[PDB]
């Protein structure tokens, strides 16, 4: 039933050989980690979703892997409660067609569709609305989690066991097996978008933006912003900002279903500086989430805290100064954070870079975790492969408190990742 397989994460670096479990049988599922449980923790278990992180959180090298992809039933969707009840390979795009004729919205979706429940929740999960909505595990009602001792328990936001809902919240894995949740939907009456579009010349632009206090007034902010060019034109983006539509608002041609879901010569000149500035200013243009949302490499991600905007400002400057290139780049202002102790979103600027795999890389991108932890910040798990134990820790402050929670519910450390191993989080 298990097969042993060559790993890696979406960035196809640093492969493990795990023996894979791939089943529709969740008793079966139970029976494997009591199987491990029993043969002196060795190297343990991890479950396994649609293989999305970046880094090493999904393998698990000389150990067991369990693909939670096949487990993908959605057990029942309620209109008047929002809540929808779904197995933990249920993946999102699925859960996004199969919820959209109950006039219901996922309330939080992330770059891509391609991701499993059981993901966003152990990665807790963040996306355009973050300053509006927070992240995954905010509408999470609850979820049911296989433990160590082979028992599965029923775990809620408040109340008894909400110190475990909150460490498997972001937990990557280490709690557990995550068999099935209950999600809170957000109502809406359409598929579409009303979406505003802002043009800067500069980081200081694009910060004065964020800042104004405009950010409130829409659900939905991000930006691509500009990392190569030299300084002024050193972070000037493309801001796209918006909300859900109602049906009054959509064109008469969309509102019989309102909630269907179906380089040349003067490119670097003047002129297409003008172009593009005309292009991405725009105000109330209805569009669908394909065109609002979903249109040799390291990712990298950080969150540097609101008030350390000079802080911020500097590591942007150090990044376009260092002769590597990144020239696609996400921008967002993150709102309030939640609970959960390793909890990726904080309250500030985040940035997602990508960078091309040359000649002192490795060694710049420490330079850069310096000055993240330094000012405050941390790196995202769901993109990174490289980071230290001790950078990591001094990251997330709360880490020991977290470690706290998976040694009770983990004595045997059952419950085991690459990722575990090299962060010290075992
Ligand atoms: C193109 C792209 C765009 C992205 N955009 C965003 C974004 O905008 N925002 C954002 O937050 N993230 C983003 N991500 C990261 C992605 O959302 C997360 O890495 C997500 O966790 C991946 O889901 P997955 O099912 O593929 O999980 P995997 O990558 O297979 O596993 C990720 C972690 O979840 C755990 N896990 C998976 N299933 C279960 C389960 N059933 N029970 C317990 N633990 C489980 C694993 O053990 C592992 O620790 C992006 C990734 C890509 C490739
Ligand atoms: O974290 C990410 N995006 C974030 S973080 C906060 C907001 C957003 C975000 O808004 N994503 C996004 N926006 C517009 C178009 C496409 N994606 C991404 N990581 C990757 C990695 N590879 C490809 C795309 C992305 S988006």
């Amino acid at each position: 039933t298990t097969t042993a397989t060559r790993l890696t994460g979406w960035g196809r670096t640093a492969p493990s050989v795990a023996n894979v479990l791939r089943t529709p049988d969740a008793e079966m599922i139970v029976k494997a980690v009591a199987r491990v449980a029993e043969s002196g923790g060795g190297r343990g278990a991890i479950a396994r979703g649609l293989g999305r992180s970046y880094g090493d959180n999904a393998q698990n090298g000389g150990g067991l892997v369990i693909d939670m992809t096949p487990l993908n039933t959605i057990h029942s969707i309620d209109a008047d409660t929002k809540l929808v009840d779904i197995d933990a390979g249920v993946n999102l795009d699925q859960l996004m067609k199969a919820a959209l004729p109950f006039g219901l919205w996922v309330p939080v979706l992330p770059g891509t569709r391609q991701v499993t429940v059981g993901g966003a929740i152990a990665c807790d999960i963040h996306g355009k609305n973050h300053h509006s909505a927070g992240s995954f595990g905010n509408h999470v009602r609850s979820m049911d989690l296989l433990t160590a001792d082979g028992e599965i328990r029923h775990l809620t936001p408040t109340g008894e066991d909400a110190e475990l809902f909150w460490a498997t919240v972001g937990g990557n894995g280490l709690t557990g097996i995550i068999m099935r949740a209950t999600i809170e939907m957000t109502p809406t009456s359409t598929a579409y978008f009303i979406a505003d579009g802002d043009v800067t010349a500069s980081l200081d632009e694009t910060i004065a933006l964020h800042s104004d206090g405009s950010e409130a007034r829409y659900t939905y902010s991000s930006a691509w912003f500009d990392a190569i060019s030299a300084p002024p034109k050193l972070g000037r983006a493309a801001v796209s900002r918006g909300r859900l539509a109602t049906v009054e608002q959509l064109p008469a041609k969309l509102r019989s279903e309102p909630l269907k879901f179906d380089a040349n010569k003067y490119t670097f000149g003047p002129i297409g500086e003008l172009w593009y500035r005309k292009s991405g200013t725009y105000r109330g243009k209805v569009q669908n989430l394909t065109q609002f949302y979903h249109p040799g490499f390291l990712q990298y991600q950080f969150v540097i805290p609101t008030e350390a905007v000079d802080e911020f400002k500097k590591i942007i400057g150090v990044i376009q100064a260092s002769g590597h290139y990144s020239f696609l780049n996400v921008f967002k202002l993150f709102g309030p954070r939640n609970q959960a102790p390793l909890s990726f979103p904080i309250p500030g600027w985040n940035i997602c870079v990508d960078f091309p795999i040359k000649d002192g890389l490795g060694k710049f991108v420490s330079e850069l975790d310096r000055r993240v932890l330094e000012f405050g910040g941390r790196l995202y798990t769901a993109k990174d492969s490289r980071t230290t134990a001790e950078t990591f820790h001094a990251m997330y402050p709360r880490v020991d408190e977290w470690i706290s929670v998976r040694r009770k519910v983990d004595p045997l450390r059952v419950f085991a990742s690459d990722m575990a191993r090299r962060l010290e989080l075992l």
